[PDB]
Formats: C-alpha cells, sequence, structure tokens
C-alpha cells in the first residue's frame, strides 16, 4: 500500500453520498497485533466521507453492537432533528440520517457516537471517522498543488485483544492509551513527493492532547475546526484538544527526516498517592513526548508560496444576550458540572432565538483542562484566558485550561433542542453537559 496509511475515501456521486455503514465488532490487525475493535465500515478509523456544499448525504447506520448507539455529525451546522443527540438506535436496528451539506461550509469534520453515558467506551473502542467538505478555495494553485493528507490522531490501549476497559480513574481523568496512533498506524512514515503538504488534522482521542510540533519547521494554520482562517497564520506549535480539528500547510525546507511530535503537555490529569496519611490525589504532570510520524522531505524542496488570503470571515450581527457557563469538578466522585448541575435530558438549560447572536462566557473553575463543545452552532472564539484569539474562523470545540474564561460569539442557526458539553468524553458521560433549545 501507500507508505502513509489513510482511511479509504467515500465521495459523493452526482451530488449524492448514499452509504450504509454498520457499527460492528471487527477483528483487525492494528499496530502489528490482532485486536477486535468497534468499527464503522469494517475499518479503523471509519471511512472518510468526502462531500461538497449542497450535496445530499443519506447515511444508514446499522447497529450491530450489543448496546444502543447513534451518530453525532460533529461540527456540521445542520438540524438537531437530524444530528439528534437524544436518539437511540437499539441493537440490531438501523436509522437513516439525511441532510443537505450547507452552502457556506468547508473543512474537516467527523462522525462518532453521542449517547449520554456510553460515549467514552464506544469512541475509545474505535467508533470514529472523518468527514471532509471540499471548498472552491481548494482549487487555488497554492492549495491545489499541495500534497494533501488526513491525520486522524487517536490513541488506544489493548487488553486481551480488545480495547482496555475503563477504570474508575479513567472516568475521572478521561482515558488515554499507550498506543499513540495516526490513522490507526504506529508511527507511520510519510515520504513527501511535494515540497508543500496540506495536512488535515483530527483529534479523535477520548482525552489525549496533541501539542503538535514538526522538527525544524513552523506550521501554517489555514483552517480551524469548522472553516478556513482569513489568511494563513504561522505557528511554532499547535495544540489539538479532544474533538478539535485544524488544517496546516507545511513548507519543507530541506532534504531529510523530520519527526512530527506530540510534545509534553500537562492537561491536569491526576493520580492517587499514599505517603503517610492521605490516599490523596496528585498531579500526573506533563505527558511523555510521543513521535507521531516520520516525515521524509523530497530532494531540493521548493515549497509553493503561501496563499495571501483564504476566506473572509462573516461580519456577525450585534449580540442580543450574554450567557455564563461555569465548569466545575468533583474529582473523587468523578462527577462534573455546568453551573452546579449535571446533565438531565429532560431539562432545558438555555433558551435562545434562531438567527440572533449570543456571547457565551465559558469559565473553567476546575483544575484540569476541559475542552468545550457546542453542537449545531459553530462559534467564533474571541478570547481565552483574557488573550484575544489571533485569527477569525469557525470553531466548535474550545480548550480551557484551569481558571480560564473563553468568550465566544455564537450565532444560533437551526431550531430545536441540542447539547453542549465537555469533549473529554468521560466528563460528558459523567455529567458535564447541558441542553440548549433554539426557537
Ligand atoms: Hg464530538
Ligand atoms: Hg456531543
Ligand atoms: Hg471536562
Amino acid at each position: 500500500g501507500p507508505s502513509f496509511p489513510e482511511p479509504k475515501v467515500v465521495r459523493s456521486q452526482g451530488g449524492l453520498l448514499s452509504l450504509k455503514l454498520s457499527a460492528t465488532p471487527t477483528p483487525l490487525a492494528i499496530a502489528g497485533q490482532r485486536a477486535t475493535l468497534l468499527t464503522y465500515g469494517g475499518s479503523f478509523p471509519g471511512p472518510t466521507l468526502r462531500v461538497r456544499p449542497r450535496d445530499t448525504v443519506r447515511l444508514t447506520l446499522e447497529n450491530r453492537l450489543p448496546e444502543p448507539t447513534n451518530l453525532h455529525w460533529h461540527g456540521l451546522p445542520i438540524s438537531p432533528k437530524v444530528d439528534d443527540p437524544f436518539l437511540e438506535i437499539p441493537p440490531g436496528e438501523s436509522w437513516t440520517y439525511e441532510f443537505t451539506v450547507p452552502k457556506e461550509l468547508a473543512g474537516t469534520f467527523w462522525y462518532h457516537p453521542h449517547l449520554h453515558g456510553r460515549v467514552a467506551p464506544q469512541l475509545f473502542a474505535g467508533l470514529l471517522g472523518a468527514l471532509v467538505v471540499e471548498s472552491s478555495l481548494d482549487a487555488i494553485p497554492e492549495l491545489r498543488e499541495a500534497e494533501e493528507h488526513l491525520l486522524v490522531l487517536k490513541d488506544l490501549a489493548l487488553q486481551g485483544g480488545r480495547p482496555a476497559p475503563h477504570t474508575p480513574m479513567d472516568w475521572m481523568n478521561g482515558k488515554e492509551g499507550d498506543l499513540v496512533l495516526v490513522n490507526g498506524a504506529l508511527r507511520p512514515t510519510l515520504v513527501a513527493q511535494k515540497a508543500t503538504l496540506r495536512l488535515r488534522l483530527l483529534n479523535a482521542s477520548n482525552a489525549r492532547y496533541y501539542r503538535l510540533a514538526l522538527q525544524d519547521h513552523p506550521l501554517y494554520l489555514i483552517a480551524a475546526d469548522g472553516g478556513f482562517l482569513e489568511e494563513p497564520l504561522e505557528v511554532s506549535e499547535l495544540l489539538l484538544a479532544p474533538g478539535e480539528r485544524a488544517e496546516v500547510l507545511v513548507r519543507l525546507r530541506k532534504e531529510g527526516r523530520f519527526l512530527l511530535q506530540a510534545l509534553p503537555y500537562d492537561r491536569g490529569a491526576m493520580g492517587m498517592m499514599d505517603m503517610g496519611g492521605m490516599a490523596h490525589a496528585m498531579p500526573q504532570g506533563p505527558s511523555r513526548p510521543e513521535t507521531l510520524l516520520y516525515l521524509i522531505a523530497p530532494k531540493n524542496p521548493k515549497p509553493l508560496p503561501l496563499p495571501k488570503a483564504l476566506s473572509p470571515f462573516p461580519t456577525l450581527p450585534a449580540p442580543v444576550v450574554t450567557r455564563r457557563l461555569v465548569l466545575t469538578e468533583d474529582m473523587m466522585a468523578a462527577r462534573f458540572f455546568i453551573n452546579g448541575q449535571v446533565f438531565d435530558h429532560r431539562r432545558v438549560d438555555l433558551k435562545g432565538q434562531a438567527q440572533t447572536v449570543e456571547v457565551w462566557e465559558v469559565e473553567n473553575q476546575g483544575d484540569m483542562d476541559h475542552p468545550f463543545h457546542l453542537h449545531v452552532h459553530p462559534f467564533q472564539v474571541l478570547s481565552v484566558g483574557g488573550r484575544p484569539f489571533p485569527y477569525r474562523a469557525w470553531k466548535d470545540v474550545v480548550n480551557l485550561k484551569a481558571g480560564e474564561v473563553a468568550r465566544l460569539l455564537v450565532p444560533l442557526r437551526e431550531k430545536g433542542r441540542t447539547v453542549f458539553h465537555c469533549h473529554i468524553v468521560e466528563h460528558e458521560d459523567r455529567g458535564m453537559m447541558g441542553v440548549l433549545e433554539v426557537g
């Protein structure tokens, strides 16, 4: 096969992507060992769905798991009557999701389960795949001539040839695994044929963070979770929290081998100690550095020039309401809260008006990082930790370190009931989720 493994792509045909996927336990070879995972389409990751604005998607999900499941069309601004976080597909049953891809949309999105209390074990076991919305912007020479790859960043732990079970500690911290994989492969080699790479990045991990840095190179950020930036932004490193996506250009500077690494990062995970009296909780400290892939540059690389511009960000109407959402933790109970409450699917927490803009102030009063995700309604991050964001782009997950406040500009789009929650998925399963109704 190609030296760099990527999920198989399924493309829309004549404006229609019609596909049947089964969620099924699947024996496969992964990282040199045999394991049974839970997969879509018999693969890990699931197939990449590649569509264009205005395409029709018709996806029938058959549930061959022993428990209920569903899909969340993560990042897509579509109706929560389709992207329905309350829908349960029982074992053996099927459900067809049908929607039209919005006209003003581009980027890397993804699909995975969202059923309260069951997300963490299902996602950890392999139920995830990417969804790419192609853009006319993709035809500009500076992108068209780049070598494009998808990197699905997802870790795993195996026990007895199956995904390792969640421990009590995993429910508190979010589960991380020792196998730190890219597209299900262990430290693959990417032998570049072109000097400019266009990498679409997806953190599909339950809880692991990826503090991305390419040896000897900067990265040029060109898209966030849900759309292009206005122009490329040069960065020395790029943190991807669980659920986040990004697209970068890499301009290879000389021949040789360069490591793409996940550098040490302390997200506030905790261990337990006993040193005289307490059987007390203690910081795990930063993650160990990981090599994600080996990038081999071609001979005499001469990168394309960067595009001068990408996509102008919409000028939003003035906001009509400000919200405050405070995140807190009870670590020893593995319970997590928004404004002092745990999720209740019967309880509406916020009621907003379609087509108005709201300001959401999300404050992390816990001691761990908490990435905050809102379904259905992409947002513009204005600032985090009191620092203004250095670009304008659509996001749907925003990371908050302990004590930080994020201020978000949230246009409400589709009407209906949807959810917002922590995307360390164990924390969502353990209560850190609320309900928004848009009318
Ligand atoms: Hg998600
Ligand atoms: Hg969700
Ligand atoms: Hg969290």
